[PDB]
């Protein structure tokens, strides 16, 4: 049989700047 | 063998308003 | 055979504060 799933991916980048 | 890591997460949410 | 890729990473952190 196939091996198991790999681990989770890394966290995404920061979100965008807030508004003024 | 185990598979590769999954993909990057999405961007986070917006920062807060400025001063 | 190799397992499949893992699941997605989590969201990134919040963006920075907006300008004045």
């Amino acid at each position: 049989p196939p091996g198991p799933p790999g681990p989770p991916g890394p966290p995404g980048p920061p979100g965008p700047p807030g508004p003024p």
